[PDB]
């Protein structure tokens, strides 16, 4: 069940303030992509470089609580972990009647993180592209998910947002709070950034543990990815698989299975059953009450690496 | 060490006719290539799509023999797998002294596939980017490689046909022959194209066999690669891990790990290897020596799943 453009219309937000809570990867391309589609936006944002950037950016950049209070939509874009704070400290004491609270991710109304009251309308618009691409595509995809209908109209207020965005173009997919949490989580840890990174990185290490040149590695593991996977989004891995000589298919049929076994296989159902109940959410939680002191050191580490160091120089001559 | 734009003069090529022997995916984008920047080029390839096509792109489409009877460049872009018999029954009895013979990868010369005559020059451009791409960049890199120079001149007229396609422009790193043929193996097996594929299949099985919507695991574990990818491209690991959310950068960091282990690499090490001591070669070669019954099977295999079938209609709409 796919929401298109013919089902949804900005008009139930002709006069209603949409406050954008945040200001950042998220924040910027969405209050811009509304701005553009007569959407009146609101920017909430406590001070600092997102606070200016906003304000350069046109906007009517007011603090938190300001903002929901003068507001009818108010669209939750902090970081996962600050939406909590901010939520009980600024933003649940001035919610009033038929507001729609909008998430963009599922994380802290899935987990409990956020309990909202009852007469408010909680629902989700998750783009799938980051925010910059949102921006640009929509000044020439989503899911959405309705976890609390107070108004009745929730789902259709949530695709006024689809649509004035601009996500009922390409269009949008319902889902619910709990699998867009539990597969948006998945999929970044096992396979988008978890396992493509860890894979990117342990290619480089064999051949520059081969005695082979790091520049070399670079190229073949790195750099050619993106190229390999531009033709994966256009038609799948068999649109790839054509480009590509047929002794680079047939490699990769042979070596495919050797480097994900059936046992990484069981350590992904392991990733996803952790998912599912909450001790990711709960190592992350902790990891932030804590000051970050694992986040913090593995962050460092990856950006010392020889592949993250030689991939300086090769990207800046071309 | 790295040639540039001005280390390469194409005038070592003026009224030199460079022979295309095929004309696919690198054989059409080199030989447009070469066409702009005043190469004069012939096309030798067997009757069929490709000899209409070239046809049709205002060449002059004649036979291998005859291609190599009336050029001093013969640049074999045939596949891998074909080269040889191609070779031994139309090249080698036309080849003439000081004349290039050309490569864009090094397997058929490394794994003695083909065993060129001495008063010819064997050097290598390797591209790593894909026609299409080598082709309209040009319109507005790649390694090197020398395995036998009788003119004194092969890494200059091998620069001129790096500068002729245009490749001296982003750079060009000189390497061996083994040592292309080798990493470009590797590379495409263990991560670019084996890993990969095999990591984003097991990612949406894990989903789907989890419960979860086909057409939701698409999106997080196959669309949203490129999206990942690109930002690698751009600036790294680094790059991608800031526009993603910390919640995905943490699940990265604790993630990755657990995905590829210290036995992921060690099954990285025996593929490398098997590529050293020529096992894949000859895999290949007999592969293609029995008709290809392996290859067939598991090309249709791969374009049956259903990460493949979902794929169709998703990617169609929008
Ligand atoms: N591409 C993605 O990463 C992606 C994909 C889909 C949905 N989402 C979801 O969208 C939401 C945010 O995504 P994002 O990646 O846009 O977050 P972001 O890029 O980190 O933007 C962060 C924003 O939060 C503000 N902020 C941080 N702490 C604050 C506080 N204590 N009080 C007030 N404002 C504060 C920052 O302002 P300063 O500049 O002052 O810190 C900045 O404007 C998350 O729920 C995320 O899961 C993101
Ligand atoms: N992107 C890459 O795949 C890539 C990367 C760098 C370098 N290379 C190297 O460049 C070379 C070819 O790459 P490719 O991927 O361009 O090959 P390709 O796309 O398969 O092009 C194949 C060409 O070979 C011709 N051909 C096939 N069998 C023939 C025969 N028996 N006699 C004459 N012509 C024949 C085809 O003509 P029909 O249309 O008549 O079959 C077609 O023109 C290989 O050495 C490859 O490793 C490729």
């Amino acid at each position: 069940k796919t929401y298109y453009e013919q089902d949804a219309n900005v008009g139930l937000l002709q006069g209603k303030t949409v406050a954008v809570i945040g200001y950042g990867s998220q924040g910027h391309a969405q209050a811009q992509n509304l701005r553009d589609s007569g959407v009146e936006v609101v920017v909430g944002v406590r001070p600092g470089k997102s606070f200016e950037v906003a304000k350069a950016d046109g906007f009517e950049v007011m603090s938190v609580s300001e903002a929901v209070r003068t507001a009818q939509v108010v669209q939750m874009l902090l970081p996962d972990e600050q939406q909590a704070h901010v939520y009980k400290a600024e933003v649940e004491e001035n919610l009033r009647e038929g507001q729609m609270l909008l998430f963009s991710h599922g994380f802290n109304i899935h987990f409990g993180q956020i309990n909202p009251p009852s007469y408010v309308d909680v629902a989700m618009v998750a783009p799938k592209s980051p925010g910059h691409l949102v921006r640009r595509v929509f000044q020439e995809p989503a899911l959405v998910a309705v976890h609390q209908d107070a108004t009745g109209t929730a789902l259709h207020v949530a695709l006024a947002y689809a649509k004035g965005v601009g996500c009922t173009r390409a269009g949008v997919i319902e889902t619910t709070f709990q699998e867009e949490t539990e597969t948006d989580l998945f999929g970044e840890q096992a396979v988008l950034c978890g396992g493509v990174t860890a894979l990117v990185k342990a290619g480089f290490e064999t051949l520059t543990e081969g005695g082979y040149r790091p520049e070399i590695a670079y190229f073949e593991c790195l750099h050619e990815l993106k190229l390999i996977v531009d033709l994966m989004y256009e038609g799948g891995l068999t649109n790839m698989r054509h480009s590509i000589s047929d002794t680079a298919e047939f490699g990769d049929y042979v070596t495919g299975s050797r480097i994900v076994t059936d046992e990484t296989k069981k350590e992904m159902k392991r990733v996803l059953t952790e998912i599912q109940q909450g001790e990711f959410a709960k190592k992350w939680i902790l990891e932030n009450q804590a000051g970050r002191p694992t986040y913090n050191a593995m962050k460092k580490a990856e950006q010392n690496h020889q592949l993250e160091k030689v991939g300086e120089e090769l990207r800046e001559m071309m």
